[PDB]
């Protein structure tokens, strides 16, 4: 049946679950979804019941979202409660470390400072900061309060054991666990900072705004970023200890009924949600507060499919709570490289052994899966087209090293010379060949500039037909692709018109125009490419389209290009930046131009001589450049990316 077994953890919850079930029966057709109510003793029993296939769904705080994803439960987030509005939905809060302007210390210098905590046991004010700080704490690290009391010179930790650890109540004698304590709760711990008692205050992004109405006052405060720099208090999105989901419905990963759950809760919110004012109300109960959902919720949002627990919680949160849960601290260490194929994996393997392990290897099925592994620490680095750096960026990773091949490569529009009528100005109703959608040369530049002419990104209705791997299988821009069966129109090397070369091949065989890079025609003409399609081609038979409306020969790309290409680039997490720079330059200043593939273009492109420091352009926005970014923002209206949908769900 189309039935969601909801798990309750109390008699009151079970009663609301039953009223829920009975009221849904009135609003939903026989073919629609229904509720069953299962009552357990605790959130952990509910997690186990759901994993046992005795229940389907429960709503959890972020600590329990974490418990629920660990084996053997293997549960994941499927629906989010949201608070206030739509344009701004407040699905998450941010744990931040607030400090005074000019106190002159960074996160890696908290040892010896005076800390303000909302309350011992609370997330923003204790579990996250002490989680992150866990391994800077002095041995022995158990009992944990003792070790915290031995790290901050003094603190106000509400509800800590002041009697056995007085240092923790220096700033609030007694450690009062109630509002009768002036330094308790979010405003308490902030007040503790303001009133000059302490140096740092572990609170949420929003506390300072709730407690200081005038910008002038807030300008006297900053945030500690995990990168050991500071930022103003309204830049919390880029400077926080952890991003925290407020209330999260979870299911089984495999066969969890995610879709029924969403269908149920969505019709549940249209009929019974905020301000719908029926006798039954999803977000309150005469039986008690916060039953089955927070009473403060304004609705539900579907969790994007690509999302797992580790990505929903995010790197920073998992790090903090995994330290807290496991309590495991160590002794630069290996760079885990991510391979996209058996060819990349064998190359990476031989790199590992010819480098004393200073390089380890971990492989995944697509670029997006690899990126997702770098986000969450299963992996550390991989080199990416401009288009994928944008995604890796929106997903919170930074570029460290660019690939160099001599400002980098040039995106050019190639035509067959004989069709001399063809011009950049009018390609309407002509046949296009792109490397893949969301790549620099193939799409983001060409279609970038194109979007500007036609105020829309529905390109399968500008071009007659084409080959643009990563397009929807039933699009006019998959009709020229050459892969057979499931591989037709895939953006991997099982589709022969994939990449710079494929797209040129596409032009040779089927299309009018190919969007590729300046050295692509030369490398696959004159016999340099021996493959049947390329072998007998002559460079002279191909021209480039120039912006002004004219044409020029291939080798004349200097004055006939569409735009300069952001070079391909290695990317990693901010916490790995330093170490990737160190170990790759120590690998390339040994195995550089002393980058060769048993196949072709493995790991890094084969025409790659050195890996350049970026100096100051170590952000996706500063590395890709202002104009490249505007373009992709224009193109994401029509983008089909499952990772970016997940990443932008956590950061619009
Ligand atoms: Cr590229």
């Amino acid at each position: 049946d189309k039935t969601v077994r909801w798990c309750a953890v109390s008699e009151h919850e079970a009663t609301k679950c039953q009223s829920f079930r009975d009221h849904m029966k009135s609003v939903i057709p026989s073919d629609g979804p229904s509720v069953a109510c299962v009552k357990k003793a605790s959130y952990l029993d509910c997690i186990r019941a759901i994993a046992a296939n005795e229940a389907d769904a429960v709503t959890l705080d972020a600590g329990l979202v974490y418990d629920a994803y660990l084996a053997p439960n293997n549960l994941k987030p499927v629906v989010a409660e949201f608070y206030g509005s739509k344009e701004d939905p407040q699905t998450f809060y941010y744990a931040v470390a607030v400090v005074k302007k000019d106190s002159g210390f960074q996160m890696n210098q908290l040892r010896g400072k005076k800390s303000c905590h909302t309350g011992l046991g609370r997330s923003a004010g204790w579990n996250i900061p002490i989680g992150l700080l866990y391994c800077d704490l002095p041995e022995p690290r158990k009992p944990l309060e003792k070790a915290v009391a031995n790290f901050f010179s003094g603190s106000c930790a509400p509800c800590a054991d002041g009697t056995d650890f007085p240092q923790l109540c220096q700033l609030c004698p007694g450690c009062g666990c109630s509002t009768l304590n002036q330094y308790f709760g979010y405003s308490g711990a902030f007040k503790c900072l303001k009133d000059g008692a302490g140096d740092v205050a572990f609170v949420k992004h929003s506390t300072i705004f709730e407690n200081l109405a005038n910008k002038a006052d807030r300008d006297q405060y900053e945030l500690l970023c995990l990168d050991n720099t500071r930022k103003p208090v309204d830049e919390y999105k880029d400077c926080h200890l952890a991003q925290v989901p407020s209330h999260t419905v979870v299911a089984r990963s495999i066969g969890g009924k995610e879709d029924l759950i969403w269908e149920l809760l969505n019709q549940a919110q249209e009929h019974f949600g905020k301000d719908k004012s029926k006798e039954f109300q999803l977000f309150s109960s005469p039986h008690g507060k916060d039953l089955l959902f927070k009473d403060s919720a304004h609705g539900f949002l579907k969790v994007p499919p690509r999302m797992d627990a580790k990505m929903y919680l995010g790197y920073e949160y998992v790090t903090a709570i995994r330290n807290l849960r496991e309590g495991t601290c160590p002794e630069c260490k290996p760079v885990k490289w991510c391979a996209l194929s058996h060819h990349e994996r064998l190359k990476c393997d031989e790199w590992s052994v010819n480098s004393v392990g200073k390089i380890e290897c971990v492989s995944a099925e697509t670029t997006e899966d690899c990126i997702a592994k770098i986000m969450n620490g299963e992996a550390d680095a991989m080199s990416l087209d401009g288009g994928f750096v944008y995604i890796a960026g929106k997903c919170g990773l930074v570029p460290v090293l660019a690939e160099n091949y001599n400002a980098g490569y040039f995106a050019v529009a190639v035509v067959k010379k004989s069709a001399s009528d063809l011009t950049w100005d009018n390609l309407k109703g002509k046949k296009s060949c792109h490397t893949a959608v969301g790549r620099t040369a193939g799409w983001n530049i060409p279609m970038g500039l194109l979007y500007n002419k036609i105020n829309h990104c529905r390109f399968d209705e500008f071009f007659s037909e084409g080959c643009a791997p990563g397009s929807k299988k039933d699009s006019s821009l998959c009709k020229l692709c050459m892969g057979s069966g499931l591989n037709l129109c895939e953006p991997n090397n099982k589709e022969g018109y994939y990449g710079y070369t494929g797209a040129f091949r596409c032009l040779v065989e089927k299309g009018d125009v190919a969007f590729v890079k300046h050295q692509t025609v030369p490398q696959n003409t004159g016999g340099k490419n021996p493959d049947p399609w390329a072998k007998n081609l002559n460079e002279k038979d191909y021209e480039l389209l120039c912006l002004d409306g004219t044409r020029k020969p291939v080798e004349e790309y200097a004055n006939c290009h569409l735009a300069r290409a952001p070079n391909h680039a290695v990317v990693t997490r901010k916490d790995k930046e330093a170490c990737v720079h160190k170990i790759l330059r120590q690998q390339q200043h040994l195995f550089g131009s002393n980058f060769r593939s048993e196949t072709k273009d493995l790991l890094f492109r084969d025409d790659t001589v050195c890996l350049a420091k970026l100096h100051d352009r170590n952000t996706y926005e500063k590395y890709l450049g202002e104009e490249y970014v505007k373009a992709v923002g224009n193109l994401r209206k029509c983008s089909t990316s499952s990772l970016l949908e997940a990443c932008t769900f956590r950061r619009p």
